[PDB]
């Protein structure tokens, strides 16, 4: 079944860009080498996969196929190509050429990421956040921790604070708690303190993204609570 595509170019590290030879349909594949994974293990690997193929949404990654191939003792996860890159990329242009996101990019990704956590809930960093070719973004998967919660670290609100550090960086271009070693992280962290994100934001999108970082979870809004927010609108959702 590896035979009905061809790989294009390897993305990273492996994640390879391909496309399907019966009607060339752009995808990719993740390489998993099976090759020391144990017998008591494949089980914890093959029911992973198959609830990776639970989720049908326009802000996840859509999952497509499996292939193996016993002669590498390679698994071939095929998914849904992402043809904008990363956020992380997206951040990373920022930085280097000195220039602010535009809100209306912030409220794109604070929609759609809430509505992807949304059906996660019911069945995140910027290098897991995918945008395809029509400003839509779409979750995937679904060494300093940067988002972890203060609860976490001392929940679907848990999810809430990191989509609250997401879009922290966003807009600051750095994110809301920064430090040299995890325990000064910590420290941060537990204090709760950062900058207000830059003036060319509004009060209205630094109002929710510091409600989304309440040190206390019972008071950062639910999904339902984000979404009601007057910022967000129609055009943010997904199109087709
Ligand atoms: C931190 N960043 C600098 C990442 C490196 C820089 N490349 S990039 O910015 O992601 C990039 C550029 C152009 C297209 C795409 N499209 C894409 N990429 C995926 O995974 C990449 C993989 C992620 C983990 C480690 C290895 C790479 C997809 N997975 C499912 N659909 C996908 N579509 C990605």
């Amino acid at each position: 079944r590896a035979e009905d595509y061809e790989v294009l170019y390897t993305i990273g590290t492996r994640c390879q860009k391909i496309r399907r030879k019966s009607d060339g349909k752009i995808l990719v594949w993740k390489e998993l080498d099976y090759g020391s994974m144990t017998e008591a293990e494949k089980q914890m690997l093959v029911s992973e996969v198959n609830l990776l193929r639970e989720l049908k949404h326009p802000n996840i990654v859509r999952y497509y196929d499996r292939i193996i191939d016993r002669t590498n003792t390679t698994l071939y996860i095929v998914m849904e190509y992402c043809e904008g890159g990363d956020l992380a990329s997206v951040i990373t242009k920022g930085t280097k050429e000195r220039q602010y996101l535009d809100e209306e990019f912030v409220l794109r990704v604070m929609t759609q990421l809430t509505l992807a956590l949304k059906e996660c809930h019911r069945r995140l960093k910027p290098a897991n956040v995918f945008l395809d070719g029509k400003q839509n973004v779409k979750l995937g998967d679904f060494g300093t921790p940067y988002y972890m919660s203060p609860e976490q670290m001392n929940n679907e609100k848990s999810d809430i604070w990191s989509l609250g550090c997401l879009l922290y960086e966003l807009c600051a271009l750095m994110p809301p708690f920064t430090a040299f070693s995890q325990k000064e992280l910590a420290g941060k962290i537990r204090e709760g303190k950062f900058r207000r994100i830059p003036y060319r934001y509004s009060d209205e999108l630094n109002e929710i993204i510091t409600r989304m970082l309440n040190l206390k979870d019972y008071h950062r809004p639910s999904v339902e609570e984000i979404l009601e927010n007057p910022l967000i609108l129609e055009h943010h959702h997904h199109h087709h």
